[PDB]
């Protein structure tokens, strides 16, 4: 039951993915021209061929596909870091999240998927060009129902009340700690992602000032090694992404 | 609206958590005796005092509290590893998951929380004492509605059809690859956690045999460093958990 | 040609080492009493037996044995860190090194071994109990000929001239930068080991002030993983020493 | 007393090094032409200028400069790995080392520097073009006195006797274990560098066969992180070299 306007992932013989809207149009590939209207009426698992006879397999888009093919700026939160945010703050279906700044919306997409259609994410942003980019990513991924972008400076305050988590990727998360203490419910998490150890120190100094409002904070950083596994040789990949940012957690009350 | 039989987390002045069922009983602490009936009628955020005048703050249990206080055996999947499984396989609210072996239920609790009340997890297990331990953990955490434990050897087959993910923490995941190829929907993930590099090699040799059923597999391992952040000194903690297991992902067709 | 008063390493059937001075005495072990005079006249490679028949093999002490069996306080420079100091600063036979503070002498032993009998290490120290501990370790290891300990505060100056390397494990290495610029020959290294990232920042600010005296500084930290290699399972050891200190290098002129 | 035919390091205003032989020639640079005869008669620490007025400072070449500027092939042992070899096997001035294969001579240069003018390194090699490349590097660095290259296959045997260390960067170090057991003195080290975990497993199986000849083997791998230290931000460098090879040590008797 694939209809016109539906999104679909096409998979190459090389295993390359193309995330595509189904329409009566020509799609130009590396490996020939695809007649997209052929997809209509077909099912996931089936395939289409280019004019050169190369086969493209049809998959339902998953969160991994939207995240991988998203339009982005240079600074995003990596899936490995979003993964640890979700895990250590216990982010759950139905949660209400305040986040800032929205950026390209990578973290936002990840979180919106996790809280599900009855959860909510409100993301503050001060750059209208990034707000627009993120909004387009979020509509494209199908999460406009649960995510709202505000063009507003979160250092001036958080309008929301009884929130589950306040999640920051901002230059100065210490300017949000007081607002978060008021906005968060008992047991909710304050979480901040910060590239520099200078940021971590300034954040911790603020959290110490607010020690009657939070449990003991914890700061981590995560590294993921890829393994090269061939018939005659397993070893880690030679180079890795070794640093993106520190992640600090503080539980309210 | 805290009623009798409700679960509650009590937080120490030291920040220690006690995950408790509310009844009219006496609770014995490090810091004196608590009269749990006093919790009844109270609200989250409020507090109770021990007979020695020590204050215990009252929180709603979150997934982090269940995971942290769970009854466990010596071999569990760590939250950092569960986090990366969820992230790289795109595990989402409503998903249908086959898992084995259930173990103590740690990975199962984590996944059950992510898939939500309309998702499902079916966990196979061959040791009835672990099946019982996991079942008691899952009922305690409130997930009996969405998780089912089967006392059955998954090497003999997977009954389920059109599953989103098959997720393994088993000595021999290569003996499940064919069953998973049949059970998984197009685009679903096979994921296996394995402590030893020998397991990774055997698994990859099997996935190569089934290269027509899966995209190119990926194997990772994740390390999380804790930071020590004091007024005058920030540095990583001296010692870390540096290895638990490798994680392999292969996407179906 | 093993004589009385020689030092010798005795190796257990379990592979445990005992670094011992050969005299006509009784040595009490886990595995029985050893008659040490029986070593006299023997050669390296041969063995002695305890009164319970357990065999102790006789080796010549190497630097690894002195380092491993040295009397120490709680804060030393680890061999892995000393290794990188030697490597990245190009520490060589015949070099003249100024070091501070001596501590237990661990770094000093390592460096003294590398510069050889014609190199020299001068180590400054302000605590006389540590100066004595280090001196006893250095005499025991046979390096009194090339190492001198000074009971003097290196923040007040370095007397030495045309030195190859100034090597610091001190709370405030920035108070030594100016003295080191004067003491070092052209192309010599300033090197500083520091546990905290706050120390690294203060040091780098000082080195920026002295940017006309040094090349661009480099700061590293080193992690060594142990592998567990059994017949049926290879994997990294579960836990590791993941942080000791950062190491900063700056080459003079 | 810089005379003609001497080697010198020239340092750029940008901090770039040029390792050069002093002759009456013209040296063409990025920053103008250098009249190299001007160096004659001068001292280390002084400078030459290009015709364009840019200053090049004069340093004595150190092992770090030879290692950094060496002509190499694609596969060398990294200084961090050579560092741990030296450290954990206790490689010392005066040692006699057998090494294979010589490669580009990077490990050989490192080791030759450590053993000093009275130590010896004998390196076996089976490819004549690499033997020649290494020989040219070793003569250039000034170590022809202490290093000998043999065009010979070390799997056929080690001619040398009472050696301190046998040091391997070979596809199959297990084919050398028996020869090393015979060649090594009591307490000498067998050391092997291997990129793949499969090599580590085959090597350990051979060392278990020879367990009456060696103490318990140890396998490590080393990672060095670079830190970025700017006035307003300290953080690890984003990317790192995360794997080169494992290093296995076994002490003879
Ligand atoms: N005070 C503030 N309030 C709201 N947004 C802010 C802010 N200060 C900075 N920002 C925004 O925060 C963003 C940091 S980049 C955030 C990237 C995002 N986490 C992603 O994964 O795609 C920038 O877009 C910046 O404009
Ligand atoms: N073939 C098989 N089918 C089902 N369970 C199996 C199995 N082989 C081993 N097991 C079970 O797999 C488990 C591995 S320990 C699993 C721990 C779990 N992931 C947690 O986080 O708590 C054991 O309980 C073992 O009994
Ligand atoms: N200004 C100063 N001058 C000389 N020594 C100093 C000093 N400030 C601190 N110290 C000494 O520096 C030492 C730091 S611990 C050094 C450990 C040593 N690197 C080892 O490996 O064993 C202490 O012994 C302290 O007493
Ligand atoms: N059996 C054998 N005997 C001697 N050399 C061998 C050998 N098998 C392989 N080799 C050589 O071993 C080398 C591996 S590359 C060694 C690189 C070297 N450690 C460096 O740092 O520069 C190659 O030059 C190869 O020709």
């Amino acid at each position: 039951m694939i209809r016109e306007g539906d999104k679909v992932v096409l998979v190459d013989p090389r295993g390359k993915r193309y995330l595509i809207t189904v329409s009566k149009r020509d799609f130009h590939t590396d490996l020939g021209i695809l007649k997209l209207e052929e997809i209509i009426g077909r099912n996931f698992g089936e395939a289409i061929k280019s004019h050169k006879g190369h086969e493209f397999k049809i998959l339902r888009p998953r969160i991994v596909d939207y995240l991988d093919k998203m339009k982005r700026g240079p600074q995003i939160v990596h899936p490995k870091d979003a993964a640890l945010i979700v895990a250590y703050a216990g982010i759950s279906p139905g949660d209400f999240i305040v986040e800032a700044g929205v950026g390209s919306g990578a973290l936002t997409l990840f979180l919106a998927n996790i809280v599900g259609p009855e959860g909510r994410v409100v993301s503050y942003e001060i750059r209208e060009d990034f707000a627009k980019l993120a909004w387009e990513n979020i509509k494209w991924a199908g999460f406009d129902d649960r995510v709202t972008i505000k063009l507003k400076d979160i250092y001036e305050g958080i309008e929301e009340e009884n929130v589950d988590h306040v999640i920051l990727d901002l230059p100065q998360p210490e300017r949000v700690v007081e607002h978060a203490a008021k906005a968060l419910k008992p047991g909710g998490f304050f979480v901040a992602y910060t590239p520099c150890s200078n940021q971590v120190m300034r954040l911790h100094e603020k959290l110490r000032e607010f020690k009657d409002y939070f449990m003991k904070p914890r700061t981590i950083n995560v590294l993921v090694f890829d393994q090269e596994v061939k018939k005659e040789c397993m070893r880690p990949r030679t180079t890795a992404l070794v640093h993106t940012g520190y992640i600090t957690f503080a539980r309210r009350i």
